[PDB]
DNA sequence: CTAC
DNA sequence: GATC
DNA sequence: GATCGGTAG
């Protein structure tokens, strides 16, 4: 009885239905995922808005495919100034979005394509696929320098309007972020530095985890399993895919939802229900 | 190979 | 990174 | 930990 994630909640805590419904998910290639008939699920779970991350099109061509979607028409990208097939995000949306943005404004943390900021009406989306500290924590000195800048900016958009941040924000916060959580205090992804950096950001937007904020005692939930000795058939993953929102928009939380069964790559999707 |  |  | 061990560009 590891991990079997609810029924879909289509209701604000007030009894409104939902009236948004944004899916963010790490594909690991987009290319590759498309191939593994990752669009049949997305155009199944049909979400007014679509984010992914690492997807990995730095040949300035997107499949095709990609057009033959009606209700995900305006499609932004986002991927690095100088490497190939790596990191790389995208936002696509069904309405059209007041404004689109990339990067935090800090000249050394966007050159990897990372972020991409949709302003909305009620609110701005921000979809993120974060600098991964790597093996042997070779760039975690980075990371952390990244984490501060990245707070920083996120900071001054709630300022002004309501934020809803989406993506692999790789780190389980909290030791029921993962499945082994003392066998991994020293690897990438569940350093003391990092798990602070996240405790950072959500107290000093001020944000809160959509999941972990519902399901509050809820364990072995999961968003990632690494391909090696078969992880994701044993449930020995991680939960490194959030979905924070400012406080005020917790009235309007109606469900976070874990894609588990969902497949096309090393991460699963995650599902957000807003009635706004 | 390499970063994941 | 999960294992032993 | 010493080892063994999946991946899309
Ligand atoms: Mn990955």
């Amino acid at each position: 009885a590891l991990y079997e994630d609810p029924p879909d909640h289509k209701t604000s805590p007030s009894g409104k239905p939902a009236t948004l419904k944004i899916c963010s998910w790490n594909v690991d290639g987009l290319r590759a995922w498309i191939k593994k008939k990752g669009l049949d699920w997305v155009k199944e779970e049909a979400p007014d808005i679509l984010c992914l991350q690492e997807t990995k099109c730095s040949e300035n061509k997107l499949p095709a495919e990609l057009q033959e979607l009606p209700g995900l028409s305006h499609q932004y990208w986002s991927a690095p100034s100088d490497k190939e097939g790596y990191s790389g995000v995208g936002l696509l949306s069904r309405q059209c979005p007041l404004k689109v943005s990339y990067g935090i404004g800090d000249e050394e943390h966007d050159q990897e394509g990372r972020v991409i900021v949709a302003e909305f009406d009620s609110f701005v989306l921000v979809t993120a696929y974060v600098p991964n500290a790597g093996r042997g924590l070779v760039r975690l000195e980075y990371r952390q320098r990244w984490d501060e800048a990245f707070r920083k900016f996120l900071k001054g958009l709630a300022s002004r309007k309501p934020l809803v941040l989406c993506g692999d924000l790789n780190v389980a916060h909290e030791e029921i972020d993962l499945r082994n959580p003392k066998g991994n205090k020293k690897n990438a992804g569940f350093t003391p530095q990092e798990r602070q950096g996240f405790g950072e950001l959500l107290q000093a937007v001020p944000l809160a985890d959509s999941f972990r904020h519902l399901y509050p005692n809820t364990p072995y939930a999961y968003t990632f399993w690494t391909y090696m000795m078969n992880a994701r058939s044993k449930n020995v993953g991680w939960r490194l895919d959030y979905f924070l929102l400012s406080h005020s928009l917790l009235p309007a939380l109606c469900d976070s939802k874990i894609r588990s069964k969902a497949l096309g790559s090393d991460h699963c999707p995650i599902t957000l229900y807003l009635a706004l």
